[PDB]
């Protein structure tokens, strides 16, 4: 199936690794040109080298905080300076949270809502003049399934990520006039670094089987009993940036293993 | 984007007309061997000359009443003895509805129980046998919006999509285990020759504009101000059904213009 | 807090035991006058005599089956006859399932079809022109919050459930014209006979403590970690039925210990 | 319906007017202590007044800004002092938003985060331990339809009132070990004083007919065809607060004369 991107500029925010890195390639191999934005020089670099090598596209590293207003303008006039617009925008740094309500202190309120809220407002204020001048575009906003079904120990991460998650849906009803499509994602478990860093400190002391750790979590809440690949979830991103999803507008896409417990 | 669908049998009911041929051109571009399903032949036989003649694709047709045991039963025997069994399978078969719940009969709310719920309740008992001898396979149910955000009308339509989007999720946790993935797609404005039926029939005594008709519904529910093609709907099943998807289960998936007034 | 209540007539399906009673009790506090229906004819009178020598109201037994257009024909007779018509509905006779989709028969599906939706229109059709005519209503379906979150081992009742809650919405905006109000109560655990058998069978042979296997389903379900009586749930119908719930109208409320996972 | 509230401390926020003022008078009509809290103290300080004289209740005025940590840490001091701690918590003060994505400024964002958000959190960090202590207590989020089916002129409002809702389940899960149960209310269109004022604001220059105005609003958004008053809402806010609303826990209550158009 031909997605129609080839030579599209996409802009992907948290790239350099996981599931962000797996989007980059995904749409690389479409032919669509990339911004690469994080925060670590060195992960960029080496992103940027492999995406050029595997698929001959152009590579933009920008390396900056997207939690602050500072580093969504330097995204914002790196993009302009190369590309001249950007046609499709995800919107993806974040990490997880780690809390209770009654002992957090309100910056990590602060944090998450800049990192995983305001980003992506002020990336819709930054980049959608571009996309409105080239003819339309496509924008995702990489939520949770958090967003509707909330983990106990990640209090913050779940408000925040409902918060994006409606974000999502009021820039599609405000920017669909200027062809622009706007969506939300909501993985499940994807197996990511961070998963592998956490079931081995969680079983430093009870025999290190930090896979067995891994597989009672899928078990736990997934029917189909296994974490995704970040390939796997990078596919549906692909798609619903694609000229094949041009009646997708407004809507959250859980992307899950069947972990969602509601209809 | 490779979708790997190339030689895998899709079963497509309703796939004489509008949505559900639409899916079946879909497959066959991706060169999956086509099982048209609907009660009139003429359709039928229409319908698969072209998929034969445009894509080159094997197509089986039968000329059945999927909202009856023995269409059912003659739909799994036609598959079984011609290839085996299905890879694919897409509840299509239906139609709109039009009463008050306190005017319409008793035998109407049936009729709508057999065809948009019991079909999907006999296909699945009779088709994932031979899918899970295969090795696995996908399983989509197309209901509508309207399964979730009623509209006025429609009261049984209303009811009967509902019935079968939790039907889908209730089968999604059921198979799984035999690596068949079923998901739900919920299709809003999708211009098919019905609509323009209805236009011309609404508007033939004042003017006969059915284009405007067609273009003030739109207005009212679309922010996107336009209906969908079966073609660009279609590309979603296709996308669901294909190697790509595979981390989506017991899934609702919207392809609605921003018709949808909640997340 | 004044209900408003006293000298209505209150219909409550599948009212000779479990939630149902406790809801007629509810109303009876109240002042309502109530038509119990059920099918055990001796259960029924009991409950019958212990409500109005207890509370003093008036109380029409009505001994059907409300799975039939017959026995609602009686129901709607009989409370034309005794009252002239009824100022509140509830519909609640009903029982849970436990099949897989892959070995049920048809005829199990229809019977829930009948039990827990038709029984909802059938009741609507025959009873709104009295409430009509009495000025306004209530209307309410008690559902189960497995009309969105689906127990794994009764597809059947899920599905027909989410049927009845999307009958409730839809009935909602019908009737609201005539001052009826007509809502969905979604319940969660509550302790009823049934449980107490259930939980009884389960543990007759590994050492019959069967208050163990019931607080073992609260901790798997609840937050609460209990069940809930059917008292504390009837108080929510009354409330919904009452003077103070007149903006309430085609909503789903869920009274369910936290055990539904999302938003 | 006895609501068993006498003699328990109820702290509304957002007090002086509109829904707080009616939810303040109607848990007073039950017998409640009242903490009273808006930020002008002249419409404070006439409202405690009234409400001491007409209900016979004692009443603690707190004239501080809930979107500053300041104002939190105030209210929870001025309940120690009084009263000891709370036994109900309704978080109600807020006001609408208006604007587009592409044109509001970050500070505006931030100044919806704290006010609906923060406010929530501060007061749960803030009044929970001695609602612990006391044996339990309720806590009500006034969110608003908004939450989950946004207004197109309002996206600060939409995007913070759905963080709020999520907030609410959160906290629901996280305190309900304490015996503190949490609940969210999402109130449809309230006749309050900002609706004239903008009904009069948007009828200035068309004839005044600001009743008409109000009236075309409800027309276009509720199937009931009316506004609800604040006294009606009020209701429901002290039934959930109440020993009649013992299993509600973590659920969301829609109070919308039909507004939702979703299930
Ligand atoms: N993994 C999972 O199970 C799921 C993940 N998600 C969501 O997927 C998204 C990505 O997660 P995942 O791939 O797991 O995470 P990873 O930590 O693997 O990757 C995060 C990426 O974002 C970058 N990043 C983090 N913070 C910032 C920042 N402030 N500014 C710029 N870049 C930043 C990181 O690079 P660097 O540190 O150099 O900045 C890295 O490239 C997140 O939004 C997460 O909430 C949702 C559901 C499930
Ligand atoms: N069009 C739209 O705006 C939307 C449609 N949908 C859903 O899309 C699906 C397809 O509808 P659409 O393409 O619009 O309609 P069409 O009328 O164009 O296609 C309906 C197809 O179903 C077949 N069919 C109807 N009843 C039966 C039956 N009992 N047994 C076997 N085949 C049957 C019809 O053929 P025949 O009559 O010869 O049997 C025809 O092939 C329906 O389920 C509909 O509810 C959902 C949302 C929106
Ligand atoms: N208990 C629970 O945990 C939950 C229950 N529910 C729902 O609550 C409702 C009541 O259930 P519950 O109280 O637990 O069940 P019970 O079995 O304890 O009570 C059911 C009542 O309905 C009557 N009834 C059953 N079938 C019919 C029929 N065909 N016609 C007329 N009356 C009938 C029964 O009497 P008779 O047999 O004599 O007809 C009895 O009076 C059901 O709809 C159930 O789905 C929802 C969520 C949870
Ligand atoms: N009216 C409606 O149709 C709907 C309203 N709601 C929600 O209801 C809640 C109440 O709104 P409503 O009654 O309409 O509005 P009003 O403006 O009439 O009342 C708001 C009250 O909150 C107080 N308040 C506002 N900001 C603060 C603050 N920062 N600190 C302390 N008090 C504050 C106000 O007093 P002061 O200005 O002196 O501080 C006033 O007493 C809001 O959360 C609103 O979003 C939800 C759905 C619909
Ligand atoms: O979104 C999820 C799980 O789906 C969260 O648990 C994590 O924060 C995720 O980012 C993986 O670390
Ligand atoms: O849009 C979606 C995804 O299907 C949502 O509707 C979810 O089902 C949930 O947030 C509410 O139904
Ligand atoms: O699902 C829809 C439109 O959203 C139904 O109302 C229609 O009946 C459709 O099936 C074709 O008319
Ligand atoms: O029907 C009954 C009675 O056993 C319930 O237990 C259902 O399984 C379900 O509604 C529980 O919420
Ligand atoms: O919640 C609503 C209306 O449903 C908002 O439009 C406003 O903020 C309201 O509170 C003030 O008029
Ligand atoms: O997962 C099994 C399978 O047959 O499901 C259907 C897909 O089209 C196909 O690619 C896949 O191999
Ligand atoms: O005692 C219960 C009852 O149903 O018994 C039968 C009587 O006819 C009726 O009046 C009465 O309320
Ligand atoms: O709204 C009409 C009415 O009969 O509905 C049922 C309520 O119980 C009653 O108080 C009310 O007046
Ligand atoms: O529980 C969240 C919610 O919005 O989910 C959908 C239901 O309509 C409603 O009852 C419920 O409040």
């Amino acid at each position: 199936m031909d997605m129609g991107i080839s030579g599209k500029v996409a802009v992907i925010t948290g790239s350099s690794s996981g599931i962000g890195l797996a989007i980059a390639e995904g749409f690389a191999k479409e032919g669509a040109h990339i911004v690469l934005v994080a925060r670590q020089v060195d992960r960029l670099h080496e992103a940027a080298r492999s995406l050029k090598e595997k698929f001959g596209v152009r590579v933009l590293e920008v390396a900056v905080d997207v939690a602050t207003p500072e580093g969504v303008d330097a995204v914002v006039e790196s993009v302009r300076s190369s590309f001249g617009g950007a046609d499709i925008l995800v919107n993806n740094a974040g990490t997880g949270s780690n809390e209770t309500i009654m002992e957090a202190a309100d910056e990590k309120w602060q944090f998450y809502w800049e990192l995983l809220v305001m980003a992506a407002v002020r990336l819709a204020r930054g980049l959608v003049p571009g996309m409105r001048a080239r003819g339309g575009g496509a924008i995702i906003h990489n939520a949770s399934i958090c967003a509707v079904q909330p983990l106990w120990y990640e209090p913050i991460y779940n408000v925040t990520k409902a918060a994006l998650m409606m974000f999502s849906k009021t820039l599609a009803t405000e920017v669909i006039k200027d062809n622009i499509r706007v969506n939300c994602i909501n993985p499940g478990l994807i197996l990511t670094p961070d998963w592998i860093k956490t079931a081995k400190e969680l079983t430093k002391d009870n025999g290190g089987d930090w896979k067995g750790y891994l597989q009672s979590v899928a078990d736990e809440h997934a029917p189909i009993k296994r974490f995704a690949s970040p390939e796997e979830l990078a596919n549906f991103f692909v798609f619903l940036c694609s000229e094949r999803a041009t009646y997708s507008v407004g809507s959250a896409y859980f992307v899950d293993g069947g972990m969602l417990k509601t209809l």
